């Protein structure tokens, strides 16, 4: 029945507790998701510390329950089926020839609000590398995310490689290893293999003085 929680517009709260090479920071995100259109609109603000990594590196970490699953694919929507109790999302993100993020999040309803509570630890970042040196372009490429069931672990596994464009025409690769597991004991949908097509647009609020990121996404499930 978790699918039914997502028929209209759902308010979203994101809270990120970050520590990258000892540099501590917090980010708060507010907006809303409309899974009917696979649409996310969020504004993220740095609320503690100085931002020691580029905004684009945090996009994947900062709620796939807002994906649009076409009607013929509804039986493959693990993310909504885990709600409202929610799921744990864990990743390791390897930045090629640089450091790594380890993330743990709980995605669940808290009253009527979909909440993404994240802990992020970054280590091994190079001082004059693409991340700590803020050399990534403020943009995002369209990416496909390949979803597989891991039935023996009662969840899903997701591998994918983000390409972050750099001005000089090189790219910073970010290799993602993701697992999602239900929080609840209730039955969830374990999907057939499929992907999510994710389009992301990054912008700025011209009225906002704090370090921030405005994000618009469209996410569509395909490939069954």
């Amino acid at each position: 029945k978790g699918e039914e929680l997502f028929t209209g517009v759902v308010p979203i709260l994101v809270e990120l507790d970050g520590d990258v090479n000892g540099h501590k920071f917090s980010v708060s995100g507010e907006g809303e998701g409309d899974a009917t259109y696979g649409k996310l609109t969020l504004k993220f603000i740095l609320t503690t510390g100085k931002l020691p990594v580029p905004w684009p590196t945090l996009v994947t970490t900062l709620v796939q329950c807002f994906s649009r699953y076409p009607d013929h694919m509804k039986q493959h929507d693990f993310f909504k089926s885990a709600m409202p109790e929610g799921y744990v999302q864990e990743r390791t993100i390897f930045f090629k020839d640089d450091g790594n993020y380890k993330t743990r999040a709980e995605v669940k309803f808290e009253g009527d609000t979909l909440v993404n509570r994240i802990e992020l630890k970054g280590i091994d970042f190079k001082e004059d590398g693409n991340i700590l040196g803020h050399k990534l372009e403020y943009n995002y490429n369209c990416h496909n995310v390949y979803i597989m069931a891991d039935k023996q672990k009662n969840g899903i596994k997701v591998n994918f490689k983000i390409r972050h464009n750099i001005e000089d025409g090189s790219v910073q690769l970010a290799d993602h290893y993701q697992q999602n597991t239900p929080i609840g004991d209730g039955p969830v949908l374990l999907p057939d293999n499929h992907y999510l097509s994710t389009q992301s647009a990054l912008s700025k609020d011209p009225n906002e003085k704090r370090d921030h990121m405005v994000l618009l996404e469209f996410v569509t499930a395909a490939g069954i």
